[PDB]
């Protein structure tokens, strides 16, 4: 409903993970659809993504020019970033790892995610 303003670039199911800097592990963060948005008139992109059944914010972050997708080593469904995430109520700086069903969706969101951060930088 908040999403009024922005096209949807992406949108596929996923399991999201962030990096728990003590048991040096991922903890699981939510199960759901993930987005990738496009404010038209603003122009700014952003993640976006609510868990399945309660629909509480998994992750919603502008994306920018800075941040790397790659991937979580060798796998072919799981890809990873550092983010200034708002899921909690306030911004921290986070290390995702969102994994997807078949290495196709995965490499669609690599796909798209790099496009949004070029437009980024053409109008730079």
């Amino acid at each position: 409903s908040g999403e009024e303003d922005e096209e949807i670039l992406f949108k596929e199911r996923a399991k999201l993970y962030r990096w728990d800097r003590d048991v040096s592990q991922w903890k699981e963060r939510g199960v759901g659809d993930i987005k990738i948005l496009w404010h038209t008139m603003k122009n700014y992109y952003r993640i976006l993504m609510r868990r399945d059944q309660v629909f509480k914010v998994c992750a919603n972050h502008v994306i920018t020019k800075t941040m790397e997708l790659k991937p979580l080593n060798v796998s072919n469904n799981a890809l990873v970033w550092t983010a200034s995430d708002y899921a909690d109520g306030e911004a921290k700086v986070e290390q995702l790892a969102v994994r997807f069903k078949t290495k196709e969706v995965a490499d669609c969101f690599k796909k798209t995610f790099e496009e949004c951060q070029q437009n980024l930088m053409k109008l730079q």
